[PDB]
């Protein structure tokens, strides 16, 4: 393998963050946000099977985290979401996991990159 | 009513120099130049807007963060780093920097 | 030279009234109270020690984060978050507060 | 399973923090940290098997994340380590994973506790 995952902690609970909508876009020719994938985490706070390594070319992609819609399922947060945006693949395929912190007024987010 | 501050991680400092960019979200779903500036030698940006002008909306501020890094010698993994939030209490809106991480925290007042 | 700034990440705001005991290790490698304050209504603590008695040394600065979290009536997880560095440039250590995690920086200017 | 878990990243290389020395210690009775229970993180940046259920009973534990040896290993960072306290079990056994995201002048630590 998977190109491309998430995962998401809830720093309020010391869990993971559960149901986290995940939207990704990447820059098109165009200069603008094409929809790329979506989909939520799971019980384990993590997002798999986003996207494939044929599919995953260069670019520049954007992870948009939606937590405020989490939060409020839940309280209201300062932001919006947590947009995570990266050039990838530009020295060939690798493997992105992006983690992300949250809390109801602050966050974090790491990346961690290997070569399959 | 809108700071930001910017600090390095890695050097445990201010982060100084960074340009940072704000947007607000127009009618249209647009975001709309709004202010910019870059982070002084505390790692400040001040006096980006007015009280007046700073209405309730969707904003965002867009810290330049991959030329932060590349000024510096070293490849960092984001384009930039963005925080998205709606005005509605001074915000004060800081960032962590690390090659491949970065917190951000709102801290209002 | 040496200032304390502790942030909650829940509130989005500083954290007020939190104790924080400063401590250097001794030639016994035990560690000596030292100083010792509570954050400030801007979530600030200064005036721990002079420029004289700050001298090279390994301090602890231990920040009592599990009363601050009881205090608000939310069951935090850590006994209390602890920064622990050689003195050897004006030493901020600045943190930022969740129930169940904390970061700490320090900015060295 | 594994009661006990440590997971550390290195902010700066975007990569598993690997060879991470970790002591852990328990407050005794007289109220001095004893020795419980030591290791390093393997090339994923994790640390298994330092504790079993049985032996993990309730009590303050203090985790020490030996940060400076592994940046200078590799750099001069600020900390001596990062340590983690925190009472375990009082509410019968559970599990925990403590994270710790690392920068030469920066950490950050997270607690995933879970109950099995």
């Amino acid at each position: 393998k998977c190109p491309l995952m998430v995962k998401v902690l809830d720093a309020v609970r010391g869990s993971p963050a559960i149901n986290v909508a995940v939207h990704v876009f990447r820059k098109a020719a165009d200069d603008t946000w094409e929809p790329f994938a979506s989909g939520k985490t799971s019980e384990s706070g993590e997002l798999h099977g986003l996207t494939t390594e044929e599919e995953f070319v260069e670019g520049i992609y954007k992870v948009e985290i939606d937590t405020k819609s989490y939060w409020k399922a839940l309280i209201s947060p300062f932001h919006e979401h947590a947009e995570v945006v990266f050039t990838a693949n530009d020295s060939g395929p690798r493997h992105y996991t992006i983690a992300a912190l949250l809390s109801p007024y602050s966050y974090s987010t790491t990346a961690v990159v290997t070569n399959p």
